[PDB]
């Protein structure tokens, strides 16, 4: 869409932060803009969560207190795009980020704000390939167990994770029963994490439209 | 319960590999009388997989071709033991080894065959602790759901995978629907495997007597 878009919808996140709190942060461009209105309220929270290396960059440059998952027993708010999201408001994340890191930063928070542009939302899930980060040694028997469940995945060749784990990503399943598909995919020896994010899905989902932002909850 | 009794075991399941093929190979005092038993018929073997530092080195000093899980479809058999295994042939796996090794090896391999010494048989799982092997960002969280679960899991200081994340040993837990267990351990984000092998479990039981060892198949 435009960042114009992006831009509304990440400045609405602010509404639902609470003051005097630690906030959950995700990555990208819509993210970075919300980042920007928390940077209007740096001496009224506590600190602030992260999943991406460069949000920890730009929180450390409004001067916000970071704290690793392992330092709270709760957040209450985790903020973050998506790159597909249902009706049933269920992801697909983690295409281009820390699949991981977010999965945990987002079943760790009490509220899941999903903020997007108009281009994010889909009728079944699955055009945009699912990523699944599994460990070296399984790539293939996974990726065997994946062309069972109806994907074409493709090694995404080159690059590792920070756990030293490889991705899979999986094109042209039509993604209809999403949290039985992240069981399925859960079940298999070698799987790390998937991108399905449909168990624990967005609670808040604001989109930026081309008249303002639109906040479903 | 002896020594002997796990070389009678692990020389029993001796009788179940062939010619001119690739052997599934774990790890444990009694894969060890086995793998004493494999070298004997070594010409005949097209080499081996293995979940294990030890016994791939000693599988190499023996001239006995190691692959690895990216050069398979499958193996026609495992032989590795458990630390515990009920009636219903589930077992908790990976107190003493490399569970995600073992598990991704085992999910390859069409048969698995459990060798085991009296220790071994229960009814009900649990009492031996529950290997969970977990990111390390997720630990405290992992474990926070793991007490809902009834259990009370115990981080295995001083120590890490090959891959860099922890163990949670989850103790105190009356394990009577292990597929369900395992279900909703891989489930937790920040697990990466579980040691309940309850959807893949023992194929052939080989346990050790006072002469020879008992199999079931
Ligand atoms: O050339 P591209 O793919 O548009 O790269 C720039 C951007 O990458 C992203 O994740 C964006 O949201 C974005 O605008
Ligand atoms: O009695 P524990 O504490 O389970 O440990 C002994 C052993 O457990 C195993 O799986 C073995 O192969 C083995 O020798």
């Amino acid at each position: 869409t435009q960042d114009e878009m992006k831009k509304a919808a990440g400045w609405a996140a602010l509404k639902y932060v609470e003051k005097g709190s630690i906030v959950g942060v995700g990555t990208g461009s819509t993210v970075n803009h919300f980042i920007d209105a928390l940077g209007t309220m740096s001496e009224e929270i506590k600190g602030a969560v992260s999943s991406s290396v460069a949000s920890t960059e730009k929180l450390e440059a409004l001067g916000i207190k970071i704290f690793d998952c392992n330092e709270v027993a709760s957040l209450d708010i985790y903020v973050d795009g998506a790159d597909e999201i249902n009706a049933d408001r269920e992801m697909i994340k983690g295409g281009g980020a820390a699949l991981t890191r977010e999965k945990i930063v987002a079943a760790i928070a009490d509220k899941f704000i999903c903020i997007v542009d108009g281009t994010k939302a889909v009728d079944v899930l699955g055009t945009f390939p699912l990523p699944v980060e599994v460990i070296p040694m399984a790539r293939s028997y996974v990726a065997r167990q994946l062309v069972k469940l109806g994907g074409d995945p493709c090694y995404r060749e080159g690059v590792i994770t920070d756990n030293g784990n490889v991705i899979l990503d999986v094109y042209g399943m039509k993604i209809t029963n999403p949290k039985q598909l992240e069981d399925q995919i859960n079940a298999i020896p070698g799987v790390v994490t998937v991108g399905l994010f449909a168990h624990r899905g967005a609670d808040v989902v604001i989109t930026g439209t081309p008249e303002g932002a639109k906040i479903e909850e």
